[PDB]
């Protein structure tokens, strides 16, 4: 499915996105969407 | 170009906000003016 792999943001890639901001690193992911963004 | 360019508005807020907290934005600036 195109519309549910759009992003690559898993529940456990979410929590290290989370990491890296926290930890003050720069992960690969970012996020597209707007209310992704906020 | 016109295409080629990944920044739009939607972008360039981005970019700055990255820039701002210093973690990083995933785009990067390629002309020179954008390096500016």
């Amino acid at each position: 499915q195109s519309s549910e792999s759009t992003n690559e943001f898993g529940i456990f890639n979410s929590l290290w996105f989370s990491l890296g901001a926290f930890m003050q690193q720069g992960c690969d992911i970012s996020p597209r969407s707007l209310s992704g963004r906020i």
